[PDB]
């Protein structure tokens, strides 16, 4: 029996699945909702015209006066090296059936996706991608607010977690231009807190109004959750326009660096991540008081 | 008339439908929601990387420090013989129009599906598949909780059967990684109790919000019910990743064993069932107090 | 049923599943309307 | 933990069998291939 090792138990080898299960794998929602511009430079300058172009509605037989020429703004999204430098022993890389080189590159790529969802959201911008939350916020409309700052809605705790008013405010803070292809961005804990909001009567506001085949939505817009957001913080926008993820044209470049310290192979797999707010009017932030 | 046996009543034979109706037949929801890995071994080792890979967000002109190499975990899913050994009389197997060999193999296959839904859920693991419920549970988040243990949510009886808070907690305990292809797992009695939850006002929380063509869902995710769950226990996860059903490469192997005791044919039809939690972060358990 | 046998244990007898009989008997459901031959002949809408 | 489970031990399929002692007796002694249970060799016991 297999229970006794000596009685034919050593013969039975455990069939190790050669494909290691990468627990932390996820399709990068940042790279899907936001545009990806492969570039070859340290800094990427997208030109974002603020506006100001006007018409005077001229009459038949009136001198056509000068109209104001529209303005342009600079968004200087600088790329920075996001890297991981694990020093695997050459022993494992040789003594293996599950391919440690490919497995570790996959793990570090998943780590890159995680740190993209971290830097492109919360990332302060200190030699890394400046997340839209780290971008300074201003509670003003698109006409009054300065460019490069996001409209933030900050209601009181009363109507914050009791009613849909903050989220409706967040939805219609966006213009139709962005609401056509907008998407919600909520933390999982903040999402749970949102689904639990109950008015003075007691009924839920967001009454799980979905079908089986429906993707998770909120006020008629899809919700791509980002796990690295701070608690009780929400975002919403046309992140295709709203945010630029500037990857370098080389992308992930995994030199194994086997000669630096023999007996060890050190996968470097550095990538150049950049991120920035583009069309600051295309993303809206909603801060909610902590319960 | 047919009423009197002698007056042409013996001529009328009852047309026995040669296809026996197997009452207990059901498409195995376990084998569909969970992955099936046909294997040739006593033990199946899937490698489940816990994580821990990090990046330091290096600057331009800074020495690139060492990052922590990610970890791997072992899930030792051992296969065990699940069998049934019915001793049919050779008399019936010969004296029959409905094929008793095929009918009995179908009945024992349905029994195997039932005992899969039992072992892969509640099964303690004593020389059988260890169900995800029998796997030890811990009320902690994915970061703090030990691997190989499932996040269990245990609210008080007040908000358990009055509000959707436990189920929303269960939904967003999963990460987006799993919520993309997640599925609910509820007992039929527990499902009925869930559909009956009514807040302090009296209105139902889950207001049968479905269409005719919609599969039964809950918080925007499908619900594949398992009948062998304990009362007032719920599960939810990406069971493709969350649970591994390790069948042996031979599968069901039905030797009829006609020589062991003549006058009797003893279908053995043993299979090697194994089951285990894989990505303990991909399944979430919700315990609710008994009413 | 299954006994969930171990490695190195005698495989005990499991209970053979049962069968039930549902004797669905057919019976004559009929209607015997006596239409006049007059209408069946004198008609444009086909009475038959 | 960190890549040690990765290392499967390469177990050899063909098990080496203990080398037995060359079947000495049936080389030495005379071997008979009978179709019965008994072989009965009549021998001269002397006494003449």
């Amino acid at each position: 029996s297999t229970g006794v090792p000596a009685d034919g138990g050593y013969t039975v080898i455990p069939e190790l699945n050669t494909e290691i299960m990468r627990m932390l794998t996820d399709e990068s929602t940042m790279r899907r909702i936001c545009t990806v511009k492969k570039i070859s430079s340290n800094e990427f300058k997208q030109l974002v015209s603020a506006g100001g172009a006007t018409v005077n509605h001229g009459e038949e037989g009136k001198t056509r006066e000068q109209t104001s020429t529209p303005q342009i703004n600079e968004v200087s999204i600088k790329l920075y090296p996001v890297y991981a430098y694990p020093r695997t022993t050459q022993e494992i890389v040789d003594f293996s059936d599950v391919d440690i080189l490919s497995w570790l590159t996959g793990e570090i790529g998943d780590t890159f996706t995680e740190t993209e969802e971290s830097d492109l959201v919360v990332g302060d911008g200190d030699k890394k991608a400046k997340g839209f939350l780290s971008v300074p916020r201003a509670e003003k409309n698109d006409k009054e607010r300065d460019f490069g700052t996001l409209q933030v809605i900050k209601p009181s705790e009363s109507l914050a977690w009791t009613s849909a008013d903050p989220l409706i405010d967040l939805k219609f803070a966006l213009r139709k231009k962005y609401r056509k292809n907008a998407v919600w961005v909520v933390n999982s804990t903040t999402a749970a807190k949102l689904q639990k909001v109950k008015n003075a009567n007691g009924d839920y506001i967001w009454r799980d109004r979905l079908q089986a085949g429906d993707p998770d939505t909120l006020l008629g817009l899809p919700v791509e959750y980002l796990e690295f957001m701070p608690d009780n913080v929400i975002a919403l926008g046309d992140f295709k326009r709203g945010y630029y993820i500037v990857d370098h044209e080389t992308g992930v470049r995994t030199r194994p660096d086997n000669l630096t310290e023999p007996g060890f192979i050190k996968i470097f797999t550095q990538k150049y991540l950049g991120g920035g707010v583009v069309d600051s009017n295309a993303i809206k932030i909603l801060e909610l008081p902590q319960d």
